[PDB]
């Protein structure tokens, strides 16, 4: 009731514009309204398939963004550079909305708000940082406990469990946060059937979708992250052949340029958090795909000013007082 207010218990574009300005000005969304957004978006997400399947007509486009990591001011910049989301300007945010960045609450509630507003044109896919083990140390849990209470965090966690794991555009481009699989023979049929409402297992398809990285050399390698695998071009090739796909778009890896094209064009990385952690000095990018041409078109962007709040401000003391 203090700050932005839902209209008859629903998100509206006026609410969303009010919310973005409220957040821009470093104000807090009332707990009752945050709660409502969370319960309503949980219901929406929990009805979706683990694999979202989207059809883009010849005249339509969609924007694909990678990690945002609580960089809310850079999120708003994406919308200034590329237009707000709507039925004619659809978006996919490819995981890792929270952690590291000190405005994670603002990014996620804005993202859930636009999911409730344009549920068929605003897509959210889970990342590895939409999980408990990462949130407990990399800032999101601490931020939510600081801005709300421990119990709100437990609700965010449960909502994240219902985020779909991948999205397929026109049966030709498959989008997931992390990547492909530690074993051969995984299909789109398998992905659709993943029981995703949980924390990811230590290994297996759900873990890979959120954790794997591409490597340049053929075959697989132990992951640099201690979970899932690195997968080479022949792994990517095999998977696309068996699933009649053209290529994959994934995120999960910081790139100095905000993107990378790997595996002879078959594995595209997109990363949407510029000057990551206020220190990487990287550019970010977003991609456009069109129904008449599903080749990715890259759009690079640089960081913009934000309030004087250091990254990892709500994180593990070990990470918090260890950079800047
Ligand atoms: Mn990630
Ligand atoms: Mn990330």
């Amino acid at each position: 009731y203090s700050g932005p207010k839902l209209e008859d218990g629903k998100v509206t574009i006026s609410f969303m514009k009010e919310l973005m300005q409220w957040y821009k000005d470093q104000k807090k969304l009332h707990r009752k309204c945050a709660y409502q957004i969370l319960v309503q978006v949980k219901e929406v997400l929990s009805k979706l398939s683990t694999l979202v399947e989207t059809t883009l007509k010849e005249t339509e486009k969609i924007t694909v963004c990678g990690d945002t990591h609580g960089q809310f001011y850079d999120l708003l910049n994406i919308f200034e550079l590329n237009g707000l989301p709507s039925e004619t300007n659809p978006y996919i945010f490819n995981g890792d909305f929270v952690d590291r960045g000190s405005f994670s609450v603002e990014v996620i509630l804005t993202l859930f708000g636009f999911k409730l507003l344009y549920p068929d044109h605003f897509h959210l896919l889970r990342g590895n940082h939409e999980t408990d083990n990462m949130n407990q140390i990399y800032g999101f849990e601490g931020e939510v406990k600081a801005k709300y209470t421990a119990q709100m965090y437990e609700l965010f966690s449960e909502v994240f469990e219902w985020l779909p794991l991948a999205q397929c555009i026109n049966g030709k481009v498959l989008i997931m946060h992390g990547g492909l699989f530690s074993e051969d023979g995984v299909t789109l049929d398998d992905i659709r059937k993943i029981e995703r409402n949980r924390q990811p297992p230590d290994s297996g398809p759900m873990c890979d979708l959120l954790w794997s990285d591409p490597q340049p050399q053929n075959g697989r390698s132990i992951s640099k992250r201690g979970v899932s695998c690195q997968f080479g071009p022949d792994v990517t090739k095999a998977f696309l052949e068996e699933n009649n796909l053209d290529y994959i778009i994934r995120s999960h890896e910081v790139k100095a340029e905000g993107y990378e094209v790997a595996h002879g064009g078959r594995c595209v990385t997109v990363f949407s958090a510029p000057n990551y952690c206020d220190q990487m000095g990287n550019k970010a990018s977003y991609i456009h795909l069109q129904g008449s041409d599903l080749r990715p078109q890259f759009h690079q962007f640089t960081a913009v000013p934000h309030p004087n709040v250091k990254p990892m401000a709500y994180a593990n003391t070990l990470l918090q007082l260890g950079m800047m």
